[PDB]
Formats: structure tokens, sequence, C-alpha cells
């Protein structure tokens, strides 16, 4: 069970057709894929879903609350609520069209993004309550690898770069970063690497400094804290594979994209997976990369 996911600070509707186009191509290469939407634009929901399935969760008063348990939303209901346990119970809907289960957004995550900007800063003063509420990620994807119910999960994140999408990226155990190239695409492009030195620095103390609280105060911790991934599949964080282009900075990206690679895993790869501009010969290409990396083993 691998989580991959498509991260950039520019965002934009190319980075989220890419994403969807990889999904598929994994499904493709017999895999059940789990797609879920954690963007509150829900870009990739409204692409994956047919307007059937759409105004069938968008659906007067109260009866709109139906929403919030029919999207992502619901994992965290009860986190919200006080407990440290998202809801494992979900149920994602098919993409026809992509052939991957998707859980559809709702643009009401901008509740969640409250919710854990609260838990990423008492998790800093060592509160063994939020810390492991920051694992909401991972804690699905365990849910998911333990019933065996799908062999991937892809993170749709949103431009943004704050406490909200750490947390996503805590359950990865990759992911890609798509740019654009041009001269703002790029300045953005290098402050990415900067924060990710930055925030990911500032978890490996977090993860420290609770876990070395938490166990003198617990023996059972070591099982209480096998539901949220930590560390991944192999316990080796988060790993970095690569970029895709969407010119004058050929050098400046590649070298730029090593400071990323470096600041993370030693397996992290900072080679180029290819760009995107009848067509499916591009995307197959960064699909194909994309998918040896996540899965080296024939």
């Amino acid at each position: 069970m691998r989580t991959i996911s498509f991260f950039n600070n520019k965002g934009g509707v190319g980075k989220t057709t890419l994403s969807t186009n990889v999904a598929h191509y994994f499904a493709l290469q017999g895999k059940r894929v789990l797609y879920v939407d954690c963007d509150p634009q829900c870009n990739a929901t409204q692409l994956m879903l047919t307007e059937e399935q759409t105004e069938s969760i968008y659906l007067d008063e109260v009866a709109e609350r139906n929403s919030l348990a029919k999207t992502v939303y619901a994992i965290f209901v009860p986190l919200r609520e006080g407990e440290s346990q998202i809801a494992a119970e979900i149920t994602p809907m098919r993409s026809e069209r992509f052939g991957v289960d998707v859980l559809p957004g709702h643009p009401a995550l901008s509740q969640i993004e409250d919710l854990m900007s609260d838990s990423w800063q008492s998790a800093l003063g060592r509160q063994t309550g939020p810390f492991r509420r920051i694992h909401w990620a991972g804690q699905l994807a365990h849910a998911m690898e333990r019933d065996d119910r799908y062999d991937v999960i892809f993170f749709d994140v949103g431009p943004s770069l704050g406490p909200f999408n750490r947390t996503v990226l805590l359950g990865c155990d990759a992911f890609v970063t798509p740019t654009a190239t041009d001269l703002f695409s790029f300045h953005a492009f290098g402050n990415l690497a900067r924060w990710f030195d930055a925030w990911v620095t500032q978890y490996a103390e977090i993860h420290e400094g609770n876990m070395a609280e938490w166990k003198k105060y617990s023996a059972d911790v070591e099982a209480k804290t096998r539901p949220l991934r930590l560390g991944g599949f192999d316990g080796e964080g988060l790993r970095y594979l690569g970029y895709t282009t969407l010119e004058r900075f050929r050098g400046r990206f590649a070298a730029e994209a090593e400071r990323i690679s470096n600041s993370l895993s030693k397996h992290s790869n900072s080679t180029l997976l290819g760009h995107v501009p009848a067509y499916a010969e591009k995307i197959n290409s960064v699909a194909a990369n994309v998918y040896k990396a996540l899965f080296p083993n024939e």
C-alpha cells in the first residue's frame, strides 16, 4: 500500500490533470486506486465524477449537511469532536472515466484547515493529543491497507502550503512536483524548496519530541502509534520522486530540485520524470516513470 501526491506551490489546472492521468495509468497496470480530493476547490472531484454523481452529493437546509458525510469531510468529524481517530468507515465513488474510486471533496475543508493549524501548533508544544491528529493522512492509508481495500492512494492537494497540506505530506510515501518553467513559476518553485527544508526539520522535532514524551507516560505507545503510518511504508519518511515541467532555467530547476531531494529522505530521487504539453504520448511517459519509481519491483 503506497501513497503518492503531486504537490506544488504554483498550483493550477495542469497539476490536477497530471495527477488524474497518472492515477488512471496506475489503474491500467492492475491496481485498485483510491483518489482523495483534499482541495477545497474540488477540481479533481468535479473532473472525475459525472454531473449525476456530483449533484448527488451537493443536492436545501440541514439536508445539505448530508454532503458532509458523503465527502472527505466525513473522516474528520470525529477528530473535530475531540477524538484522535479518523472515521475508517469511508465510502468513495467509482469514476467510470478514470476507473479509480474517488473520495469526493468539499469546500468546507476550509474548516479542517483550521483544525490542522491548531493541531500542528499544539503538537509543537509536545501535546500528544493533537500530535497524532496531524497524522490523519496516514491514518486513512492504514485503514485501507489493513482492510485491503486499495493498492494505491492519490492525495490531491491544493496550492496552499500551510499547516494542512503539510499534514497531507506526512501521509505520503512519495510525491512529484509539476512546475511551469516561466519566471514567476520558477521563483515560486525555489521558495518551495526553502519551505520543505523548513517544515521537514520542524516535524523531525515534532516527531522526536512527542514520541519521547508519550513513551515516558505509557508502554503501549508502540502499538497506539501503529495506526498512523509513521515514516510511511518503510519508515524511511517522505520520498521525493522528482519533478515535471508544463527553458531559460533548465539548470536552475534541476538545481533547486536537488535541494528538495536532499532536504528529504535518502531514497529521494531528484530526476526529471518528463514534460507535459496524439497527446497521451507524453503523459504516458510521465505516468510510467512515476510508476517505476513507486513500484521498482516488476
